[PDB]
């Protein structure tokens, strides 16, 4: 029967050539407990398969031509509003999208390479309202974001334990700025 193909993301794909087809080949995956299928022209297991959930919600996952990229997207029963959405690179670097019931960016989850990761959280408006970045050193940032799309709380961490608190005000300029530096010497 038929091939197994590894996929960034921790996912498989099976591979068999069609029959009653021509030329093509039938890809079979399992993603979540979910059967997807789809059939591509080449014999690597690339190509796009689909699925539909109990509640009609649609899922499609997207294999680059050389496999260095899977895409994973859950849409709503219209198969167009999307709820969320996976991306992984072969160098395990990805992207994961979550989005509310229209289909605006509701969370951004990034992962590098390195390990470093970015979280972004969105209002309903769609507009980013906090973004936290941990780093491979061990350094972290944070900042919130207020209505007006200013920032107004920033935090960053670094390697050696110190770190920088600042509170931002109506006004663009720092109001406050906690300076933590070598062992426990606050400012």
């Amino acid at each position: 029967n038929s091939v197994s193909v590894d996929l960034p993301g921790s996912m498989k794909v099976l591979v068999s050539k069609s029959s009653n087809a021509d030329g093509k080949y039938d890809l079979i995956a399992t993603v979540d407990a979910l059967e997807l299928s789809g059939t591509s022209d080449k014999n690597n297991g690339s190509g796009v398969l689909e699925g539909v959930k109990a509640d009609a919600s649609k899922v499609k996952l997207t294999i680059s031509d050389d496999l260095g990229q899977t895409t994973l997207e859950v849409f709503k029963s219209d198969g167009s509003t999307l709820v969320s959405k996976k991306v992984t690179s072969k160098d395990k670097s990805s992207t994961y999208e979550k989005f509310n019931e229209k289909g605006e960016l509701s969370e951004k989850y990034i992962t590098r390479a390195d390990k470093s990761s970015t979280y972004e959280k969105f209002n309903e408006k769609g507009e980013l309202s906090e973004k936290y970045i941990t780093r491979a050193d061990k350094s972290s940032t944070y900042e919130k974001f207020n209505e007006k799309g200013e920032l107004s709380e920033k935090y960053i961490t670094r390697a050696d334990k110190s770190s920088t608190y600042e509170k931002f005000n109506e006004k663009g300029e720092v109001s406050e700025k906690y300076i933590t530096r070598a062992d426990g010497t606050r400012l």
